[PDB]
């Protein structure tokens, strides 16, 4: 095990993050990371009030250790499920999709870590001075929603401009790439696409099968820009409900298969468990490898 | 001083190449990173067989160590600029644009170095079969014409498929990228960015102050995509000549400044010399740092 400043920040084992993204972001699959010693991360991106409390509910009756919650920025209840997050005592919350400042106080003097994803130098900055605990860093090869720049440039940018602790997310899906994300300056990397191909994921199995066969070159940026998988459906935007189709249907004709580039990565469906266990591994005989040459 | 393969391979002292872009790729810069001991390179994209010899005997009566040509394949001078780099007993010869299956071998067979760039999992390991010495690996947040893979996935995928060194390019410009890159499978790393912001880089001034000035943001895809700088004439573009116009003119109405996403890690111009020197600082640095984790 490796200890950083997100460890001890979010009082956990392991500096790894799961994605978070509606739909996956089940607290099954939370729950999964999270007992693992790593941070599961509910998304509510697609969520009402009433359905987050249900989900930190279920989560909290399999484990007992740190959690958090993902916030959409533009969605209409977002102001809400920030309530419901301080009145449920959620220990991490997350935002996607703008700059969350009026929200980080509030949390704050409640007890909330609070975590902005950031595409730029300038919102880290401005998230720093509003309060953040964290930032992450969230390069363009990542799944989903995303900004202009990629990983290996905006965790090194991002790190040097705030003294808060950086957590690199997009591409990262084993060891090498967290030894690489820590090089930049990163403390911990967070691994969206990793988990959802996981056992304990509950995607459609042929989101999980889409996942492994796809390649590093088998994603497209449609649209606000979004990456998703080379799939029919992905042809023919070149909207509303088309994740949930693909999350929770596996429909392959008009499902956004919001995956990044890291599915190139990924070879095999593994338990959470090992996941952590590999990247771990990985991770240390990376760092020896680079003590060689020095 | 670290070794690596690719220093072993090149007979170079520092595992740091420069890009070699057409008009930047100059004997004077490449003659200036060749002595300070990394591998100059000579871009020959825009030179006619007559250039490319003269641009090799002016190198050569600065310096006596290694260096590269850069040849574009889709050059209708392509054939001959090969020939060339055989007769002049080039040590080391780069490809860009597509796959240089068909010169490996003649190449090889005269004792020159074949270092094909490329954007694919699948071109590398073509090429590697071929007889390819090493391969420069791409991502697309390098300047100029790029694929669709990031480096930050492209590294760690390409090293894991082929046995020969690889070389990291795209989103390089310090000592942090270089441990980053490593650590994801490279032995050497190219930075074409970097390189053109120096003091001994031909460039003009004008070229130098947007990379300092520019941002990580402050780039374009455009188009055959190509990475430039956020100028009007990329505005206008959303091209006959245009990147001579921004390199020799330092024209900012219709030039095309072809520079990666790592200009928004360049706050000034540096000598080569310094620019050396503090990669290898901060590398050391970094891998300092990742080992106190383990
Ligand atoms: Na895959
Ligand atoms: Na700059």
């Amino acid at each position: 095990t490796v200890r950083t400043r997100v460890t001890d920040l979010l009082e956990i084992e392991h500096p790894i993050l799961m994605g978070g993204m509606a739909w996956a972001g089940t607290p099954t699959l939370a729950a999964a990371v999270s007992e693992a010693g790593g941070l599961g991360i509910i998304g509510s991106g697609a969520m009402k009030p009433d359905d987050l409390r249900k989900a930190i509910s279920e989560l909290r009756q399999k484990t007992d250790k740190p959690f958090g919650v993902n916030i959409i920025l533009v969605s209409p209840w977002a102001d809400d499920l920030v309530k419901v997050c301080i009145e449920e005592k959620v220990p991490v919350v997350t935002f996607g999709a703008g700059n969350p400042t009026k929200y980080i106080r509030e949390l704050k003097e409640n007890g909330t870590k609070v975590i902005p994803v950031v595409a730029s130098d300038s919102l880290a900055r401005m998230v720093e001075r509003a309060g953040a605990d964290a930032v992450i860093a969230e390069g363009m090869e990542s799944g989903g929603h995303i900004g202009e720049v990629t990983t290996f440039v905006l965790v090194n940018k991002v790190s040097r401009s705030v003294n808060i602790p950086v957590i690199a997310a997009g591409g990262i899906a084993d060891g090498r790439g967290m030894a690489a994300a820590f090089a930049l300056g990163a403390e911990a990397v967070q691994m969206g696409t990793r988990f959802v191909a996981s056992v304990e994921s509950d995607v459609h199995p042929v989101y999980k099968e889409k996942i492994v066969k796809a390649s590093i070159r088998d994603t497209v940026v449609t649209g606000h820009p979004a990456r998703v998988l080379r799939t029919p459906f992905a042809r023919k935007i070149q909207l509303v409900g088309s994740l949930r189709r693909a999350v929770v249907e596996g429909d392959l004709e008009r499902g956004s298969f919001a995956v990044g580039q890291s599915a190139g990565l990924i070879d095999e469906i593994k338990p959470v468990k090992q996941i952590i266990e590999d990247i771990l591994k990985e991770f240390k005989e990376t760092v020896e490898k680079l003590r060689g040459y020095i």
